């Protein structure tokens, strides 16, 4: 379980396989023994040269807690599975990503980043008070939750196998993603590195495309 | 174009095919001459027998106008491709979803329907008027927009083909999707109808699993 | 590990999860405590209203050992991970399914059933003596291997969700399957039921919509 | 129409789209009104970031005729619609896949390759001789049909979109594929290049990853 922003978190809940299912995969492998020179080289060849799809039969489920803005971005990510806490069924929870005021280092702002800090704070305060109005005058959940706003907290599992993985790291572990969910991304990577340490360093090494995982 | 909501739209803006299409796909036809009785009779029986594969070969892009708690639900839809406007690279417009009062019928509430109407427009302007104090004080769109409530209108354009569309109203054109996301549903249907009409009235009488679409 | 065919197999690699993984994603859960009223019930509850992307996070590795015509059927399911022994880059083996006489029940042939096996043997030990002539002569492998009849044994790696596992399983074991797949989905069934109980019996009670499984 | 091999073939059967519907899609776009300096860059520039989804909304529908090796190999590309002849539900023709003796180029053979042609081509006929034989006999096709060789054609309906089609072309338009799968990309390449000008420059000049299609 890995902090993310003020009150997010990452978490791998269960996992399939390691670096050596790729490689027996790789292979249609009826040895179930490892032999690190080999197998490591292997799957350099096969990151180096383009052939990922071995790296299919390694599987994660992940539980995530982060802000709806993330989220829909994660969400995009369509060759995974997701399921979400839902705001049709049950009451959401106050609880909101608030930048600190270094969220804003290199913007000169006309006024303090402490004074951001507070006026969303602020807002957010008022929407839910409408929120919680609504609902104990008798209207629908489905409904009242629509005056909340996108820095709500949500969870959700992620299931996705290091094939589409690497595609988000890629994607998100990158200085074009917005920074929130590059945090998220690190965290996913530091994972996947404890569980898989050959792909990942081959992945670093020949196929990831983006320019923070180098650099940490 | 088709107005749904109090500001949302679905619009067709290009289509692949027709019935035919998936006709042609089901036999490899190498014919491009139409014979409603045996081409029916075709359509219907892939239809009843859960054979879908041939409905792929018939696609649409449509263009809709929705707010974001609609947009996350038919995003799920992960077997079709989408583009949306991004509030990380330009301003968001000030464009709301208000229920009506009618929207509430069928529930008492503690509070007139016109109230709940005019609580929701207060806190909705409230959010945008900060962000855009956010905004002019030169904190970034991407963080700025993290206020704005999930009732905030946005756009996508949409490519699905038939046999994800079918699958879209067996769960959005039903009783048991949120009120909202029916209504652009309905829409949808509507537009494949025309464009597909043996294939849509093959779906209603075999294949379609909601409760709705048999009843207008 | 289940024997198939003449020469055939299906065996279990792995498996990420069990019943309660759809249980724990359904909710969102933070739990990792069994309580089998509760937890069967919510099963059986996403079963038969469909809702089945919770079984998406119950994954299985699979090595099967089927003909090419087997394979050709089994790897249109697109939602899966597949890698398979490649005739480009080693020789192929000399094993091929033959049917047995019983294959053949039902059918009145004008050759008996024994003279229909052994005229099957005679044309694939002739491909193979050409593929084999062909490649002791210097044409390259993945030429000579054109020569090699659809029942040339193959073997691969197969990574699929329980949701996906249960689609192959409404439509391959069923009666409009190809007998050959049917026997290979019957092996599928029987690792998912061991695994997957509780999943299984509401799949046959609710969504299977093949006609094998309710009589074996 | 193409044409491919000694008898295969490639042919548009239809189109959604053109080098424009990327552009209106990733601007989500009202305008239906081109600007060739605009639209072009903006074209560039998604496919040299990497940002490929806006082409997912320009879709083809080929018909191929290809022999079945051809045929699994490009069956392994899920992201898109398939749907093939039956040698279940008819009978196959005799048409098979004859390597031309220019095939062999560059391989040192102990047998001239007018007689390895010679040599595939006889085994061919008498595969295809048992095949009628069992038909004629009273066996069902689904049986009959495991003696044919890998090398008869078969033809499909291909329904894909230009993101997988430029996958496609990276892998298969590339000297690592099969020479015979080569050809058929090349016929696929010059097909999008004469549909989207604007898009296949682009991604020749920033996204291709094979070697053959920047020297031809
Ligand atoms: C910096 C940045 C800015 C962005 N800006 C925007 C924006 O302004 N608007 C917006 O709408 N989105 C935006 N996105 C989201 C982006 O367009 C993708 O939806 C997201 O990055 C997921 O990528 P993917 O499609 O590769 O992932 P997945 O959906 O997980 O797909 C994985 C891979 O499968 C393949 N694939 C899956 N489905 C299909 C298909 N239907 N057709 C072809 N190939 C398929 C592709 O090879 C893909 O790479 C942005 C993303 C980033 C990182
Ligand atoms: C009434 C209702 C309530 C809902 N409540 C919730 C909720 O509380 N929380 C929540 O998170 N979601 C919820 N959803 C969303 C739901 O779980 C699905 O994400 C959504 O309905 C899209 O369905 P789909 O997966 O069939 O569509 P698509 O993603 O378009 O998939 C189409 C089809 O492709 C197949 N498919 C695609 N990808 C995969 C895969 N990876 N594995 C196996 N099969 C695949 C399946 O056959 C699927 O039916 C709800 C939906 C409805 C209609
Ligand atoms: C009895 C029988 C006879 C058959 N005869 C033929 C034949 O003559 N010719 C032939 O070519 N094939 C034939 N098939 C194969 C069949 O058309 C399917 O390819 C196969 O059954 C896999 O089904 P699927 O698409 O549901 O599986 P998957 O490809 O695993 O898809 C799983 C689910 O995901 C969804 N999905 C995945 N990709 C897409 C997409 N691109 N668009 C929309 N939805 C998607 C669908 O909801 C689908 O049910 C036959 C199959 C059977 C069982
Ligand atoms: C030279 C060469 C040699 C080969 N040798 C072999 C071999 O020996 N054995 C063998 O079995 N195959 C072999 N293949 C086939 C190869 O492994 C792929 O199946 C094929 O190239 C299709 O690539 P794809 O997965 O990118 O295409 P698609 O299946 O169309 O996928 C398109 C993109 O969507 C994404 N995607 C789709 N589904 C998933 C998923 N489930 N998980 C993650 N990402 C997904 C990926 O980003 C992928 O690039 C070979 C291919 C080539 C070109
Ligand atoms: C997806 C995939 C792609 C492959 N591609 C190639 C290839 O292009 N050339 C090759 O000689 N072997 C290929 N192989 C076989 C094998 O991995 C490789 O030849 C050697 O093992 C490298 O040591 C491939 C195997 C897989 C699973
Ligand atoms: C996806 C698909 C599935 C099919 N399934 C069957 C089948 O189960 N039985 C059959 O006799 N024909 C099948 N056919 C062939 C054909 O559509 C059908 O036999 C007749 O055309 C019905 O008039 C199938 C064709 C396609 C494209
Ligand atoms: C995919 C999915 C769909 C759901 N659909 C519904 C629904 O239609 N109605 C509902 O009251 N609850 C729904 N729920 C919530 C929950 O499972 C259910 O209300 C109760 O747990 C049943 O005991 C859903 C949950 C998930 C994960
Ligand atoms: C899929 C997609 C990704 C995009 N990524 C970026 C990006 O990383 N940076 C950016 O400034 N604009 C991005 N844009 C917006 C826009 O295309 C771009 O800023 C300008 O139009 C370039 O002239 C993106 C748009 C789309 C549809
Ligand atoms: O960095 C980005 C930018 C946009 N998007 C997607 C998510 C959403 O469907 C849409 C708008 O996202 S937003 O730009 O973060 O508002 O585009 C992303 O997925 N990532
Ligand atoms: O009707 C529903 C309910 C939930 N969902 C999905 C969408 C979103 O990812 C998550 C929460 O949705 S919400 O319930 O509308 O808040 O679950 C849907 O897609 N449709
Ligand atoms: O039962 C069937 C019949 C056909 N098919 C698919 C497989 C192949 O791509 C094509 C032809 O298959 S054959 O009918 O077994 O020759 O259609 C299947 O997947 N299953
Ligand atoms: O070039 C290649 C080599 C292999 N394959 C896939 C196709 C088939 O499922 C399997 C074996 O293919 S074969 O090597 O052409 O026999 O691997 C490909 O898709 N392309």
């Amino acid at each position: 379980k890995i902090d993310i922003l003020d009150k997010g978190f990452v978490e791998l809940v269960d996992v399939m396989g390691n670096d050596l299912s790729a490689v027996r995969a790789a292979r249609v492998s009826f040895d179930m023994g490892k032999d690190e020179e080999r197998d490591r080289h292997l799957i350099e060849y096969l990151m180096k040269h383009g052939h990922e799809t071995p790296f299919e039969h390694i599987v994660f489920t992940f539980h995530v807690k982060a802000p709806i803005f993330v989220a829909r971005q994660w969400f995009r990510h369509r060759i995974a599975s997701y399921n979400e806490l839902s705001g049709r069924y049950s009451k959401l929870s106050y609880e909101f990503y608030i930048p600190s005021p270094e969220r804003l280092e290199g913007y000169k702002t006309t006024i303090p980043p402490e004074r951001v800090t507070e006026k969303i704070s602020e807002i957010v305060d008022k929407a839910y008070r409408t929120y919680l109005e609504l609902i104990e005058s008798g209207v629908p959940r489905e409904v009242a939750r629509i005056v909340l706003p996108l820095n709500l907290y949500t969870r959700f599992f992620w299931t996705v196998n290091a094939r589409s993985l690497m595609n988000f790291l890629n994607l998100r572990a990158d200085s074009h993603a917005q920074w929130e969910i590059q945090q998220y991304a690190l965290a996913i990577a530091r994972i996947f590195k404890e569980k898989c340490p050959w792909t990942f360093e081959a992945f670093l090494k020949y196929a990831y495309k983006g320019d923070i995982l180098k650099e940490v």
